[PDB]
């Protein structure tokens, strides 16, 4: 592919709604998108106030990194939190979700490969 | 489902001809990934990651503090909240001027190791 580096300012990216049946109340920015990636990419996900990704599961792993509030993480059996500076390494098929239970903005890094889109 | 606070894993130590002054903890290693790593490296002031290459790309974000990120020709600073998408084969290193610890998320495929 093609040389070079890119390096850019996260929020120089416009966040996206998503709207699924199973996500309300979150944004999106991707940041290393199917443009560029040769393996994997990485979005950064905005979870406002009292949003929700539903429970679910992907054939495909996450990997998730917490950079701003405090996280509800939903699993097959019931829910923990974490908070700004904690991975979560989702397997493949794993059920998971996360809601925001505060009054200010949650953001996190999540990375899938690139088979999962973007 | 791993769900761990970044900190808590232990931080690895390096020095050598090429990197001083670093700290890498490997969040998501090759025991439990199918595809991809995850590390979060510290560089102290002063520490260094000289010049090289690799074969696989690298992504990046900058967590804390400013980072000089080497390139083939010349250097450009950067700081948290800034990706970084390194492709396979570029030229790149960093370097810590500050006063203060820097932390960046690092991110390479499998055959990068951990
Ligand atoms: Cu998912
Ligand atoms: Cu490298």
């Amino acid at each position: 592919g093609p040389s070079g580096m890119i390096l850019k300012r996260a929020y120089d990216v416009t966040p996206q709604k998503i709207s699924t049946d199973k996500v309300r109340g979150v944004r999106k920015r991707v940041l290393i998108g199917l443009k560029d990636a040769p393996n994997f990419v990485m979005r950064l996900f905005t979870v406002e106030p009292g949003g929700l990704i539903d429970r679910h599961s992907a054939p495909w792993e996450a990997e998730i990194f917490v950079l701003k509030g405090k996280l509800t993480v939903l699993k097959e059996q019931g829910e923990e939190t974490v908070e700004e500076g904690f991975y979560i390494f989702v397997e493949p098929n794993e059920i998971h979700g996360f809601r925001n239970d505060t009054d200010s903005e949650v953001e996190f890094l999540c990375l899938i490969p690139k088979e999962g889109g973007e």
